[PDB]
RNA sequence: GCGGCUAAAGAGUGCAGAGUUACUUAGUUCACUGCAGACGC
């Protein structure tokens, strides 16, 4: 499915990815758009075989398994097609879980490359939450 | 008992809520529910 904005921003606030860990949920929709386009079908394969899944684009090399990736972790316990599914709780839970470790937040890139830094509230202008 | 209007403006608002993510550029304007008024033959 491709999320609208807010359609997306009311989904990831009813889950609990409002202002978790301290982050205002303007951070989550933006990692969404510059990462996956809101389209939790999106896929990307990296230079080394291993692809990204879902609207947040979640590493098949330590976070879900997909069977094509040999030496893989899968630390969230799920196949990689959860990740790409319209229904976000299985992306959230890992989005959570990936945050809640290492870098935190910078362990976003796509959050850390465009979004860390600007006024994440322009993102949640005019919704409904 | 079957249509347009009930916001100058606006894609979108007759008032009151609702929240099934449907629709949408998210919406005081939109799925659902209460009640509508002046009209047309």
């Amino acid at each position: 499915k491709v999320f609208g904005r807010c359609e997306l921003a009311a989904a990831m606030k009813r889950h609990g990815l409002d202002n978790y860990r301290g982050y205002s949920l303007g951070n989550w929709v933006c990692a969404a758009k510059f990462e996956s386009n809101f389209n939790t079908q999106a896929t990307n394969r990296n230079t080394d075989g291993s692809t990204d899944y879902g609207i947040l684009q979640i590493n098949s090399r330590w976070w879900c398994n997909d069977g094509r990736t040999p030496g893989s972790r899968n630390l969230c316990n799920i196949p990689c097609s959860a990740l790409l599914s319209s229904d976000i709780t299985a992306s959230v839970n890992c989005a959570k879980k990936i945050v809640s470790d290492g870098n935190g937040m910078n362990a976003w890139v796509a959050w850390r490359n465009r979004c860390k830094g600007t006024d994440v509230q322009a993102w949640i202008r005019g919704c409904r939450l």
